[PDB]
């Protein structure tokens, strides 16, 4: 049952740490009927100074804190995650990849700006509950903490969110969709490159999904930049993963020898089943993320609809 | 849910503390044997909290354990599980400063800096004896040591186990050490405890008989003669009586020596039927001749 928060560096072991007493202290707070005003205005801080104890692998100084715990509780619960779940998944062992996940694959952790942190308080009441007149479908980043961390007298911000790919399925190919953008050389040769705007057109990169999901694809993407729109927000762009099914049975079967294509939607949420009739079968990923930003915020809704509503089929 | 809700906002945090260091605790390997800067350690943690938990807890303070290890271990040597001595910190407020827990196993006394550094100095001494005699002593047993700050003033608490039993009343008090005695004042109170020269004036005497007097005597000795070797004086030994008969006006003079160490049963040919509880209390305020004095007087009470 012991936890050690190893990590291969301090700055890990204290998120672990974090994590770990911000949820148990969680667990002995009520569970409110409504969020109150104050509760997007709250915080946790604690400061930590062991003395000859305690120190092979955290630091003996440190500091945690830890924004609107109750408001992203509740967000937690309203995505259909629990706590427990939540710290296992972030305690258990190390996160891995400046921008980690867990090491189960299914939270994504990303170091913010100072900047970020001000932004995400200016929308949080509103996204709340624009999360919670969707009911949580919404192609949209699934916000579910907030920190900064303090080691060694340094300030680090932290925003943990639900994994846009799967936390099982093999992503083989992405693109980051949003003038003209494009993979850089270096970028273009690496293990898996970001592919941008102009590789996928250049590719003839389809997405062949079908009516079904198509429609309620494009009405959950109207809805969601209509919302970022309103709330003034920009440079924010739509993630994209294809995972060829038929390729990851080979490479299964490759590291035998030394279902297929099937996922669960409460878990990966943002994942799609290609149609019955399309080359190759395979499944889609697709996300809006970075909207954590703020030439024109109108103009970015509907120039990002159109082009996202041209990559599918 | 541990709310934490007590009577005084330092008892809250005591209890947050306790909760939150025994949590802690479980995720440290036990040692294979305690090191000396485990007896120079300490655990420190500050809350700040804005808008958030704070129906019970204050929103700033602060908790400090001196050497959590060390406490640990002496908990495992008293035969105290962990769990168990959170469970009666936290499950609900400490009551009566001087306190126990809710359900009277554990006594909490605040006390000086002084007595915190005293402690800090007797430490190494006090584990080597706790694990050379096995627990079997008649000495206090520490089971944590704690400084709360709340408004910015510090507060400094031990930790014992309760000389009385947590189950069976205690019918009269002494505290046997000149000439000392009880005050008019305190001789009014509900339970005086009675000084040494009360005892005497009383004629009481505990009726153990001849096998459990024997040792009683051989543990006082040890004790006392430890506490000469370590230069320590003005404590105290403090002995509660509880009479069955008056209890009666799901068993009566039942205990578990398991829980209540203290504890001893009245001879059968004794008067009345009785439990008496008794311990060294009041060690950490810093001669031999004290020792072979006190153990006297002790001595003639069987
Ligand atoms: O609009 C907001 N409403 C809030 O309710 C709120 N709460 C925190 N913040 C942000 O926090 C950033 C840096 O971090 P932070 O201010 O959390 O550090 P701090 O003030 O506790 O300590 P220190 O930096 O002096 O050591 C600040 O620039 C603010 O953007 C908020 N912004
Ligand atoms: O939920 C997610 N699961 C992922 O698996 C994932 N991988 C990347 N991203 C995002 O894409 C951009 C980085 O792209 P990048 O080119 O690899 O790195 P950077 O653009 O900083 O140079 C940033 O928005 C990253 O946070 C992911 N989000
Ligand atoms: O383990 C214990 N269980 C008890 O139940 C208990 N009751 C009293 N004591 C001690 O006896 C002296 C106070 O006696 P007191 O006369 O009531 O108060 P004070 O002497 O401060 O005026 C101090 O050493 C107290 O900590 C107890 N120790």
């Amino acid at each position: 049952k012991v936890k050690l928060f190893r990590a291969s560096e301090p700055i890990l072991s204290v998120l672990m740490w974090g994590v770990n007493h911000t949820i148990n202290e969680l667990s002995n707070v009520p569970v409110p009927v409504m969020l109150m005003p104050d509760d997007f205005k709250a915080y946790s801080k604690i400061k930590v100074d062991n003395h000859l104890f305690n120190k092979e692998n955290l630091p003996s100084r440190f500091k945690f804190k830890e924004y609107c715990p109750m408001v992203f509780r509740n967000l937690r619960e309203r995505f259909g995650i629990d706590d427990q779940d939540y710290q296992n998944s972030v305690t258990r062992s190390a996160p891995i990849n400046r921008f980690l996940t867990t090491y189960d694959r299914r939270f994504v952790i990303k170091t913010v700006s100072s900047e970020d942190v001000a932004e995400m308080h200016n929308i949080l009441k509103k996204y709340h509950q624009f999360i919670v007149e969707c009911h949580g479908n919404t192609l949209l980043p699934q916000f579910l903490g907030m920190y900064r961390l303090t080691v060694d007298g340094v300030e680090t911000y932290m925003v943990v969110t639900r994994n846009v790919f799967s936390h099982r399925l093999t992503v083989h190919r992405k693109y980051d969709l949003k003038v003209a953008r494009e993979a850089s050389d270096k970028e273009k040769a690496k293990d898996l490159p970001t592919f941008k705007d102009n590789d996928f057109l250049n590719e003839g990169q389809k997405l062949h999904v079908g009516e079904e999901s198509k429609k309620n694809f494009l009405e959950k993407l109207k809805r969601d930049v209509e919302f970022l729109a309103q709330l003034k927000i920009m440079d924010y762009s739509l993630l994209v993963g294809i995972h060829d099914v038929d390729r990851a049975e080979q490479e299964e079967m490759e590291v035998e020898e030394r279902g297929p294509g099937e996922f669960d939607p409460s878990v990966d949420v943002y994942a799609m089943k290609s149609h019955e009739s399309s080359p190759k079968k395979e499944v889609y990923f697709m996300a809006i993320i970075d909207i954590l930003t703020p030439v024109n915020p109108e103009q970015y809704s509907k120039r990002f609809n159109e082009f996202m509503s041209n990559i599918l089929t």
